[PDB]
């Protein structure tokens, strides 16, 4: 499961968030777009899968990831097309919402904060661990 | 060689503006292109980077949007030491990659993510050896 992503939409001060989550992690990326249109969905998975090992992802059936440019850029990229952290990304976005002017700046705090948060005690790990040992792992 | 430790640079194209990041210790890239070096755009920038990697310090070449009061509360907020100043065959490699697959793009950003793409992917050293991309995830790691 190493290369497993749920991608998602969010909708928020009248823009669109999209969402990437990596299932096995609980690691997101996101990134604030003026529309959820093709071109923008197309751009970021292109990014997703330069940082990382995509091999599947998992959309709603929207019509932004049916577009000749989304399957271009999946084809290129070897991607394959087939809400538990998305509830608390708009949490968090709520938390630091006031520390920041923009909407686009909250959002990358929100995603900061929730890829290096340790879960539970001492002996825990973050999302952004626990997606770098998963593939550290799997590469051995 | 610490594996917290990126290198900022710039590249220009076509009259746009590449910002990229190396991870120093693997030769990792992260790159936008963006509208103008503006002290905005490279908060939102690093800001970024910061969420997705554990981003310890970062080497910058102090142009203007450095020294900028809202890339330096960028970095205070996500606890990155700013090192400006601190010290190439990178950006003449990537705007290579760029040329490579130009032809398959629309768009110079859309051509600079694939570039990105197969730089990170490309085994170096090889058949045996690793890409960027197996290298920074194999130096990041604190528990395999
Ligand atoms: O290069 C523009 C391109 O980047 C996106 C994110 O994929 O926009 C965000 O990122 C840019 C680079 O950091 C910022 O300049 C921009 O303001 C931010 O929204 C796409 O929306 C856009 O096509």
């Amino acid at each position: 499961s190493p290369g497993i992503w749920q991608l998602d939409c969010t909708h928020l001060e009248g823009k669109v968030i999209l969402v990437a989550v990596h299932v096995a992690s609980g690691y997101i990326e996101a990134e604030v777009i003026p529309a959820e249109t093709g071109q923008e969905t197309a751009y970021f998975l292109l990014k997703l899968a330069g940082r990382w090992p995509v091999k599947t992802v998992h959309t709603d059936n929207g019509s932004n990831f049916t577009s000749t440019t989304v399957k271009a850029a999946c084809d290129w990229a070897g991607i394959k097309q087939e809400e538990s952290m998305n509830k608390e990304l708009k949490k968090i976005i709520g938390q630091v919402r006031d520390q920041a002017e923009h909407l686009k700046t909250a959002v990358q705090m929100a995603v900061f904060i929730h890829n290096h948060k340790r879960k539970g005690g001492i002996g825990g790990y973050s999302a952004g661990e626990r997606i770098v040992d998963i593939i550290a792992t799997d590469i051995q």
